[PDB]
């Protein structure tokens, strides 16, 4: 049944997809939508086959019967012989970052400050930090905790979208796709780097990849690691070198999902496609690389080493872990079980 339709979210992923489609001789084609939720609906309709999702969206996707297929895998020193494709995944660290110069700003003096989020419903940018905040404050009124935010996905007219910028021209303010200047892990850290916000909720890989000459992008050009700090839950402030001990939680890797009746087929074309355009593919650097997009994390995060088999053909709760499934459940009570479409 060898022909896979990828769902791209927004015009930039649409363009990267169209490119990949060409280089594959149409073994993969593209469908496009404005939001991740819409791409999820397309897959359900059967109009698209798969897409890579942050854990927060896997949860939405799972209640509707979509299943995790292969997971993103970057690389950790001690997990060495084992192949990337068979190596277990580690999950990433969700952290809260602040400007060093913002002396005296801790996890406990966050109320009324200005925040930068990857996008509503996402693990590091939303579910983990707001989960703790509802928790800590005993209030479901998370829309009144920060004076202002850029939380792609919220009501364009609420304070939660006040700090968002939209595209080149001011259009699409607060859309949960890359047209929004402060969308995703990158847009969010940018929102803080330009001091639009006091804190950004991203993952720890983001600070390292957009500081000390790693980014090339004009806004990240002069960023230095020592000018940032991580906020720990114990009210303390640490250098970004100490994330192992100052994170809010460890998140499950983004993963490709698809309808169960389509999973095997999706899995097979991907392992092949990967063999050709992944980290060491026949054709990567020279013609095309699935995992690169010059600091934008288009379709896939730019630090993905390979997509890996899951082992224990896990359901989505098994993939997310009970720990995280319950964090999302408790937070979702504020805004009991069904495909939400
Ligand atoms: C926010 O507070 C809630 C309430 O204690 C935390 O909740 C529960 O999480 C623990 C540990 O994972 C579970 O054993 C309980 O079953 C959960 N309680 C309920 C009523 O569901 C919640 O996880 C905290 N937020 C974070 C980010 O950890
Ligand atoms: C925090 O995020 C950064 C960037 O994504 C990670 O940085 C690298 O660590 C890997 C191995 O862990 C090395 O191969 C790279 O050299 C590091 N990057 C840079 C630019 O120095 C880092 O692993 C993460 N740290 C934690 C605690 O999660
Ligand atoms: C497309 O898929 C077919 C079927 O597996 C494969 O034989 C062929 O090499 C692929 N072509 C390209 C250009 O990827
Ligand atoms: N998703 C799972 O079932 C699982 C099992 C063991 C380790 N990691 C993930
Ligand atoms: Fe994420
Ligand atoms: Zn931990
Ligand atoms: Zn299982």
């Amino acid at each position: 049944y060898t022909r896979v339709v990828w769902c791209a979210v927004g015009p930039e992923e649409q363009k990267k997809c169209q490119q990949w489609s060409q280089q594959s001789g149409q073994n993969v084609t593209c469908a496009t939508a404005s939001t991740t939720d819409d791409c999820i609906v397309l897959v359900l309709k059967g109009e698209a086959d798969a897409l890579n999702l942050d854990g927060g969206y896997i949860y939405t996707a799972g209640k509707c019967g979509l299943v995790p297929v292969l997971a993103e895998n970057r690389k950790s020193s001690k997990h060495s012989s084992l192949d990337c494709v068979l190596r277990p995944t580690e999950g990433y660290l969700a952290v809260a970052v602040v400007k060093k110069a913002n002396e005296g700003l801790t996890w406990n003096s966050l109320k009324d400050k200005k925040s930068c989020h990857t996008a509503v419903d996402r693990t590091a940018g939303w579910n983990i930090p707001m989960g703790l905040i509802v928790n800590q404050t005993g209030s479901c009124a998370f829309d009144e905790f920060f004076s202002q935010s850029c939380a792609p996905g919220a009501d364009p007219k609420s304070r939660l979208c006040a700090l968002c910028a939209g595209d080149d021209q001011g259009l699409d303010k607060c859309v949960p796709n890359s047209k929004e200047k402060y969308y995703g892990y990158t847009g969010a850290f940018r929102c803080l780097a330009e001091d639009v916000g006091d804190v950004a909720f991203v993952k720890n890989d983001t600070v390292w990849e957009n500081t000390n000459g790693e980014s090339t992008a004009d806004w990240a050009k002069n960023l230095k690691r020592e000018d940032f700090r991580l906020l720990c839950l114990d009210g303390t402030r640490k250098p970004v070198t100490e994330a192992q001990s100052c994170h809010l939680a460890v998140a499950p890797n983004h993963a490709v999902v698809s309808r169960s009746d389509r999973a095997a087929h999706v899995e097979q074309v991907l392992l092949h496609q990967q063999a050709l355009f992944g980290k060491n593919g026949k054709n990567c650097p020279d013609k095309f690389c699935l995992f690169k997009s010059e600091t934008k994390n288009l379709l896939f995060n730019d630090n993905t080493e390979c997509l890996a088999k899951l082992g224990g053909r896990p359901t989505y709760e098994e993939y997310l872990g009970t720990e995280y499934v319950t964090a999302i459940a408790n937070l979702k009570k504020c805004s009991l079980e069904a495909c939400a479409f």
